[PDB]
Order: C-alpha cells, then sequence, then structure tokens
C-alpha cells in the first residue's frame, strides 16, 4: 500500500570533510578581513588536498591579514594536528594566490555609489525556502543530518568520545506523506553515518556509540521504530579521511549548505564572499522572506526566487510558489513581499547586519535553521 | 493572473568555472581512450596564469597533462596575454595521486521545448553558444571567450504544465577587447545574438535588456575570477527547475553514480514526456547501500499524466534497468565523450545517449 | 630590521615565493613581483612571459 507516500534523503558532512574544510577556511579569511575593514571585497576560494591548502581568488581590503595564521588556526580548530590523522596544521603546505578585485568589476558594481545603490556583485538566481514540518522551518531530513554531525563534533571536543576524528558523512532518509501541498514526515527510514576514527577503537564499540550517544541524543523517538535501518560505519575501516588521499574545494557542498535537496537552488556558493556577492546576501534574504511567510501564517510551505544583473541594484525578478498551501494567491503573496522587503544588496546588508564577521559559524552544519542568525528571525509583516 | 516569472542562467566556454569543468572532463576523456576502466576524480582550479590539477586517478593510461590542458585552453580561445590568459604560456601544475590497478538522483523533463527542457535555460545556453560561434567566425571579432547569460521567462500555469508566454528580461555579459565601444556591443548583442536565438514571438517592446550592464568587461577569464571544477551544477542541469541532490559531474568517471544515474534519470524523464505519458515530470531515484536496483522510485507528473504514479512506475520498471552497471552499458558511458558535456549543459542536446528517447512498450 | 630569507622560483607562467620573513612591513607581494618582471621587460606572450 502507498497512497501519496515517498522517500526523501539529505546529507550533511562534518567539518573535516575536505570540501567543508575549504568552506570554513574561506569564511575564516572573510571574517579576518571584516574584523578590520567592514567594506572589504572578498572572493576567497580555498583548495584542500594531501598536505596542501591553496587560497585562490580576489580581495580588495584595508586589513592586514596573515594568511598563514588564519589558515593554520582554522585547520587547528577543525582538529587536524598530527600525521596520524592524515593532516597537520603545524606542518601542512599553505599556498596563497590572491589578487585585488578586478577594477572592471569595482567600477561596475560599487565604486562612487551610495550604499543603497550598489549593484549586484554578479548576475545570478537565488532561492529561499521554508516548511512548517519542523520548528526551525526546515526539512527534517537535512536538520537531522546536520545535527548528527554537530553531535559527533561535540562528543569529540569534550573528550566523551576521544576516538572520533574530524571527517564525517551522514545521510538521513525520511518517509514522507503529502498533505495538501505541505509534507508530513512520518518516520525515519534509514540513517547512514560514516565517521573518521582512531586506530585502537573496535568496530562495534563505535556502532554502539553512534546509536546510543549520537542518534538517541538527536532524533526524537517519535520518528524511530523497529524497522528503521541503521548503516553505522558501513564499509568498516574508515581510518583514512580528511584531505589525505582526497581533493576538496570551496562551494562543493551547496546543497548541504541549504535545503538538502528540497526547494531549489540557483547554484551560487556562499563561503568566501562578502555581502556584495548576491549568491550569499540574496539567498540569506530569500530564506528570511520564506521563513517570515510561514511563521507569519500565510502558508505552510513556500519557495521564493530572486534574480539579479551585475551592476544593477533592484532584483530583475521575484517569484513565489506556495505549493497551494495558502488561501491567498501567489500573486497576493508577492504583493505582500514587495511591500515588506527591499532586496537590494545595499539594503539587505543593513537589515541582516552582513558586515559582521560571523560567517565562519555558517560554514558547517548548514546556513539555515539556526537560532542566532538575523535571517532566521522572521519579520512581522503588514498587509 | 496565474502568471509567474522564472529565471535561469548559463555561462560560456571561457568562464573560469566552465574552463575547469572542460579540462577535468578532458583529463577524463584522455584517460578513457587508453583505459576504458580508468577511475578518475579530477578537480581543476584556475586563476591568473595557472591551471592546477588535483585528485585521485587509478588508471593504466599515460597522459600528457601538459598537452591535454593546453589544447583545451586553446580550443576555448585563450591564446594571448592581451586576453588575460594564454595556452602557450600558462602555468600547469599537476598534483594528481595516480595508482595502478548511497545516493538520491533526480531526472526532469518538460514539454515546453523540442529539447524537452525549460525554455529559460535552453535560451541561456544558446545565447552563449551563439557568442562563441560569432567569436570564432570572425563576425564579432571583439568578443572574447568568458561570458554569462540569464533569461527570465514569463510563464502561465496550465493544468500541471507551464506555458511560456514571453521573455521578460535578458542579461548578457561578455568579455571584450579595448577598441569596440559600448553602443556597438549592445546593438550587436541585441541584433546578431538575441534575435538569432530567441523566437520572435517571445520578444516584444516590453522585454528588458541588460546588455554589458557592468559597463566594462576587458579583464576576464581566470584573471577576473578564480575558477573551480563543479561550481556550475545548476547550469549543468535544470537551471533552477527539477531538483538536485548535490553531486558535480565533471572530472568523475562513469563508476560514480552521481553522474551516470543522473544521466539515466534524465533519460527516463525525457522518455516519459516524448512518449506522451507526461507533459512534465520529475523522476526520483533512491539508491541504497547493498542493492543493485533502486530502493525506491517516485514520479511526480504534476497531474499531467492520465495514468497514475503506480502505472507510470510499472511502465518504467519493464522498459528500464537502473542498475549502475547496466546504465553504463546501455548508454555507452565508457567512451571518451565527456568533454562535450562540460559546457552548454549536460541535458538538452540530442547528441548524447541519455537524450535519445527510448520507445516505450507497455 | 626585517628578517628576510626569500627564495624565488621562476618557470613557464609562474613566479613562486618560498621562504621565511618576519617583518613589521605591509608588503603586497603581487605588485612587488609583477613590477620587477615589468622592469625586467617581460610584458607579452610574444616574449614568452
Ligand atoms: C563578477 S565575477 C565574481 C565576483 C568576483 N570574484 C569579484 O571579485 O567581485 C563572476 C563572473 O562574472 C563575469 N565577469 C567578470 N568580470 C566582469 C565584468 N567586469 N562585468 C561583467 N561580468 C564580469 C565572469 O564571467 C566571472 O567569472
Ligand atoms: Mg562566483
Ligand atoms: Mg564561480
Amino acid at each position: 500500500i502507498e497512497e501519496g507516500t515517498f522517500l526523501f534523503t539529505s546529507e550533511s558532512v562534518g567539518e573535516g570533510h575536505p570540501d567543508k574544510i575549504c568552506d570554513q577556511i574561506s569564511d575564516a579569511v572573510l571574517d579576518a578581513h571584516l574584523q578590520q575593514d567592514p567594506d572589504a571585497k572578498v572572493a576567497c576560494e580555498t583548495v584542500a588536498k594531501t598536505g596542501m591548502i591553496l587560497l585562490a581568488g580576489e580581495i580588495t581590503s584595508r586589513a592586514a591579514v596573515d594568511y598563514q595564521k588564519v589558515v593554520r588556526e582554522a585547520v587547528k580548530h577543525i582538529g587536524y594536528d598530527d600525521s596520524s590523522k592524515g593532516f597537520d596544521y603545524k606542518t601542512c603546505n599553505v599556498l596563497v594566490a590572491l589578487e585585488q578585485q578586478s577594477p572592471d568589476i569595482a567600477q561596475g558594481v560599487h565604486l562612487d555609489r551610495n550604499e543603497e545603490d550598489i549593484g549586484a556583485g554578479d548576475q545570478g538566481l537565488m532561492f529561499g525556502y521554508a516548511t512548517d514540518e519542523t520548528e526551525e522551518c526546515m526539512p527534517l531530513t537535512i536538520v537531522l543530518a546536520h545535527k548528527l554531525n554537530a553531535k559527533l563534533a561535540e562528543l569529540r571536543r569534550n573528550g566523551t568520545l576521544p576516538w572520533l576524528r574530524p571527517d564525517s558523512k551522514t545521510q538521513v532518509t525520511v518517509q514522507y506523506m503529502q498533505d495538501r501541498g505541505a509534507v508530513l514526515p512520518i518516520r525515519v527510514h534509514t540513517i547512514v553515518i560514516s565517521v573518521q576514527h582512531d586506530e585502537e577503537v573496535c568496530l562495534d564499540e563505535m556502532r554502539d556509540a553512534l546509536k546510543e550517544k549520537v542518534i538517541k541524543a538527536v532524533v526524537p523517538a517519535k520518528y524511530l521504530d523497529e524497522d528503521t535501518i541503521y548503516h553505522l560505519q558501513p564499509s568498516g575501516r574508515f581510518v583514512i579521511g580528511g584531505p589525505q588521499g582526497d581533493a576538496g574545494l570551496t562551494g562543493r557542498k551547496i546543497i548541504v549548505d541549504t535545503y538538502g535537496g528540497w526547494g531549489a537552488h540557483g547554484g551560487g556558493a556562499f563561503s568566501g564572499k562578502d555581502y556584495t556577492k548576491v549568491d550569499r546576501s540574496a539567498a540569506y534574504a530569500a530564506r528570511w522572506v520564506a521563513k517570515s511567510l510561514v511563521k507569519g501564517g500565510l502558508c505552510r510551505r513556500v519557495l521564493v526566487q530572486v534574480s539579479y544583473a551585475i551592476g544593477v541594484s533592484h532584483p530583475l525578478s521575484i517569484s513565489i510558489f506556495h505549493y497551494g498551501t495558502s488561501q491567498k494567491s501567489e500573486r497576493e503573496l508577492l504583493e505582500i513581499v514587495k511591500k515588506n522587503f527591499d532586496l537590494r544588496p545595499g539594503v539587505i546588508v543593513r537589515d541582516l547586519d552582513l558586515k559582521k564577521p560571523i560567517y565562519q559559524r555558517t560554514a558547517a552544519y548548514g546556513h539555515f535553521g539556526r537560532d542566532s542568525f538575523p535571517w532566521e528571525v522572521p519579520k512581522k509583516l503588514k498587509y
């Protein structure tokens, strides 16, 4: 029997996954610049590889930044500090290939303009999405996936599971049922967890620990039953992880960073980018809008699209899809959005306080669904 | 009025990120020619005067990476320092670790174009193709390889399907030389590029044109913006439509299910629409650890099918075998034709096996 | 009083700086390297660099 049921799955990766190392390093570099120069123009790409971190991209800033220190301190905090773990901050190669921002981009975007008039730093499309299925207005699949990795990191850093290393991958498969445009998560179907580990600890001590200390502490019992499949350390000997024998890049976990397959994505990455890059600021803005609509009671689920042209301040297009979860028309919801939001980057930066150096926080465990971020605090709407 | 806008973008061959995708798949192609069973996971990074290869390779082939990268950059059009990049003089760095011898995928199809793709991205892709073509002709010799495009189309909802009405907005940014002036570029982009790509019935007096909106675009390619493999995955796929699980395509060989099953899911989706069973469809394939066949397949036909989801699933099960091994055999995925996929989108063009609709028997 | 031990590598398309510097100075290495190459006279593909 089936009705209108389906499976959906989302992954998250821990801080030590090579791609997410790059994301966090790029955001550490951005924060370092914003501490001294709030108007810094940053486009930092990081590359992680056996024994190597390379910084490539472009930065115009008044800050004096010691790239060797910021990169190595980041790798330190992530937990790579010895050969035994496959990577050491003290002894890794750090190359830097950073130049100024193209003057052609500067003149065309932000030079000699009032803040509210600065153009989009690029063309692009960005999506925002919210769903009433969790308190945090996010898909349960991605939320559980993130929180599992966060738990592993927690239990690693407070010594309670000292055999854990920084690299990890989780996949949460939830069984869903459609409900008049909304989606009801019914049960957790499958949970996969691969995590990098000590030489000493035996396989089934880890597996016991992943179930009893990680999953039990994270996933409400209401979603777990006797049929739920657990794939804990499925391959077995995952002692080799992180950059060693692997190659990661900034912006190769954009789906993990956002909605875990749900809603939509326009393909712009977040990390290493100041507010003038609308891939970040407009995506943050669009999440804010989507969450505001659902928390404001105007719909149970929603997807928002916005687009920009480089050097132009106002969005080229804005669109709302409520999946038929609102009594009001999508056009009416658009009218409400137009009245309550100003989606130019020069304004978004004020409303969301995006010159603050708090970006490294966002580089793991997802950019959405968390308490402290301005874009997760819904706006009271007037209509 | 039941009307909505949707936007998609695409980029040119000279776009830093697309440069990297093409080189990554050029490395793959070259390996597959000598060794059909080569394992490749090759990332490319691009920046002023630099091409860096990084990744894992288990292959019997001996590849001249120098020649591979340099011929790729040549083909793309970067052949002088005046253009910001030159195949003859760039730095090629190799850091590949070579040796000697699960997932959720989405496929999507819509009947709004012959190629069975969203109009927004099809046009975006074709505008870049046109620029490349007119650059290579000599018709517009001030053009340079790096370019971006973005198309916003006004749609009308029609019982599950989406009906294009008009083009709302068009963006074109293309790197250029230092002689040509701004009015000449804008006239040309409008009259020689757009009007040769977009059907006239979609263009009108209200269509907005942002052409060379930055005002100057001389500095381009890896000099103006670092490039990385796998940073244009929405451009590679459905331009904001359908759905995407996370995996990049280029630099990966056919044994990665992220690539080859995404191709297969597309094949199914297109076959359903071309077979008249749907006007629009999204195909979900869940794979699971320790099973060859998909663990579960869902089919969202948006109410455009007369047949139910269970009926469409049954049709899918007797015409398709979605076990990785069979997919690479059926679609001929061991062959070295991955470089042509690395610009202008992986879906939409008939030349690919997964874009050949299967005649369905039910 | 800067402590400087800078080794430079030069090949097709590349200048690599490798070594050890402890200094209170703010040096833009990109400009400094490019300016020196400009002064040597390598300013076009037709010269090989
Ligand atoms: C504008 S850049 C990204 C932002 C950049 N990293 C920065 O430092 O601001 C992204 C892409 O836009 C295109 N681009 C580069 N320079 C441009 C210009 N002056 N005008 C319009 N588009 C440009 C290129 O295709 C490039 O890869
Ligand atoms: Mg970018
Ligand atoms: Mg990019």
